């Protein structure tokens, strides 16, 4: 559990900070979860535009949403940093260049993953491989769970040992993906971009998200080296929710309200 976000504490550090960093998950955080439906309201867009208008602020939207979604709904706010398709497409603040991070990355790890995946596929009836530009996935929905543990172990003693890649399990599913698709990696990278000089660090960081993928960002900020009172990791959810975050807000409405308070600092 966490205490409710201390809004006075937040506002005070915001006003004091000369550089500020915002990292926002989209779905469930800036807007409610719904069953292409979750388009951003005018209020959300206006609030983000006003926040990004301040050159002291670096404002990032970090989403698994398709690149076209973020581009169409938020691209017109030029100061926003956009991360789409789980970290696969990035648009820096004030850049009109979308970058494809897969084509920048050495994907040489895929061959060895395919080798390990073929080994287990030959020994696990009904299993099969799915190949993407970025992620390689071993499906066993059709013993699976045990084989997946064996496979996970083999990937760890080989592929993961020499490639910046991480192993992710699904319900009946083993996926292997570059570290750059991990939100914690993305958050760590955003902070590291300010350099190692402590006087050039952001003095205010607000990091918001609503589910397990966002827990990685909160964990990453614990390793940032930033002064405790400078970082606000906030989960969107119940007060009783176990989280790596330090604070909670109950609903996306409370998120937008909180940003609105800052906009009026
Ligand atoms: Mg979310």
């Amino acid at each position: 559990g966490t205490p409710a976000l201390d809004r006075a504490k937040l506002l005070k550090q915001y006003r004091k900070a000369r550089k500020r960093l915002f990292m926002f998950d989209y779905d469930g955080t800036l807007t409610p979860i719904v069953k292409q439906a979750a388009i951003p309201s005018d209020r959300v867009l206006r609030t983000l535009k006003t926040l990004a208008a301040d050159p002291r602020n670096a404002v990032w939207i970090i989403s698994g949403r398709d690149q076209a979604f973020l581009d169409e709904w938020m691209g017109h706010i030029p100061e926003l940093g956009l991360s789409a398709e789980h970290g696969c497409f990035i648009r820096q603040p004030r850049s009109d260049d979308w970058e494809n991070l897969a084509e920048s990355s050495d994907m040489g790890w895929q061959k060895e993953v395919m080798e390990v995946f073929q080994h287990f596929t030959e020994r696990t009836q009904g299993s099969f491989i799915e190949r993407k530009r970025v992620a390689l996935t071993w499906h066993y929905r059709r013993y699976g769970a045990f084989q997946a543990r064996e496979c996970r172990k083999m990937l760890e003693e080989t592929v993961a040992k020499r490639w910046e890649v991480e192993v992710m399990a699904g319900k009946a599913n083993l996926e292997v993906r570059p570290t750059f698709v991990n939100k914690g990696f993305i958050a760590a990278r955003l902070v590291q971009e300010y350099g190692t000089d402590p006087a050039q660090a952001p003095e205010f960081v607000l990091c918001l998200g609503d589910d397990f993928t966002d827990e990685d960002m909160f964990r990453a900020l614990k390793k940032s080296g930033l002064p405790a009172g400078h970082v606000f990791s906030v989960t969107v959810g119940a007060s009783s929710k176990q989280t790596e975050a330090s604070w909670h807000l109950l609903e996306p409405a409370d998120v937008i309200g909180t940003i609105s308070m800052l906009n009026n600092s």
